[PDB]
């Protein structure tokens, strides 16, 4: 078929997870900026139509709120433009930028009023990504990460806000806490001795792996992609996604890939 994706309110479009059986296919485009003076680039994603056409989705874009600078982003080009700070996701990292997590709108817990914390309105976990740090001797591809809410009967997100650190996904990760949580990993590339690198398989095409080309999947099938990323050129990125994703969690596992400790050269 060719299913023409249906995006209207891009803040439920953002949060939709994808259908099962259906791919949603984007690019994601860095900046008319980028490297200046200073200004963190802006990366825009647009839903790359069948027909030729494109789709703005979000806007993602590093700010130093105080001390540390986290990804704002937003389904409001214009406002993020500026001191816009109006945001419908924020990607936060750890200083070593191996750890990052992403949350929605909602209240920080340790911030949070008495009324607030009673539960509801406080701040959700939607995504969490981990670039495994080298051992000492390990001798193969990097491992990386990536923790989402579980999903419920329905087939909708269990929300996860947590009301204390052992409630975070990199928390439950850690802990095994597997009831709530799905996790993801980047799919193994494989050694191509005509290359003499490590490959991944994207429809078909030999790419060379690395944090500028990579796959999610759930370890126990390998055959399917959650996430697809690639480069295509210098500041363009293609990001398909499939269930149980949705395009703020692909978004966003894509941002902190630019923001790793990888990437660079």
């Amino acid at each position: 078929g060719s299913v023409d994706i249906e995006v209207q309110d891009l803040e439920e479009f953002a949060l939709r997870p994808a259908p099962q059986g259906i791919t949603i296919k984007c690019r994601i485009t860095r900046d008319k900026k980028g490297m200046d003076r200073g200004m963190f680039p802006t990366y825009f994603l647009h839903l790359d139509r069948e027909d030729g056409k494109k789709v703005f989705l979000l806007a993602g874009r590093k700010r130093k709120k105080s001390k540390t600078s986290n990804y704002l982003i937003s389904v409001d080009p214009t406002d993020l433009s500026r001191g816009g700070d109006s945001y419908i996701g924020k990607l936060r990292s750890n200083l070593m930028g191996t750890k990052f997590t992403v949350y929605d709108n909602g209240v920080n817990p340790q911030k949070a009023s008495s009324s607030t914390l009673e539960s509801g309105t406080l701040r959700q976990e939607l995504a969490a990504v981990c670039y495994e740090t080298n051992v000492l001797g390990f001798k193969g591809p990097r491992k990386m990460s990536v923790i989402v809410p579980g999903m419920n009967m329905v087939h909708e997100r269990v929300c996860i806000r947590p009301r204390n650190e052992h409630e975070t996904l990199l928390a439950r990760w850690q802990n095994k806490n597997t009831e709530s949580i799905i996790e993801l990993q980047n799919k193994t590339p494989v050694w191509n001795d005509d290359t003499q690198s490590y490959v991944l398989n994207f429809h078909g095409r030999v790419t060379q792996a690395s944090v500028k080309n990579f796959q999610i999947i759930h370890g126990n099938d390998p055959d399917y992609i959650v996430m697809q990323f690639g480069r295509v050129a210098e500041d363009v990125f293609t990001m398909d996604y499939n269930y149980p994703l949705c395009a703020l969690q692909a978004f966003a596992i894509a941002l902190s890939s630019f923001d790793s400790k990888l990437a660079c050269e």
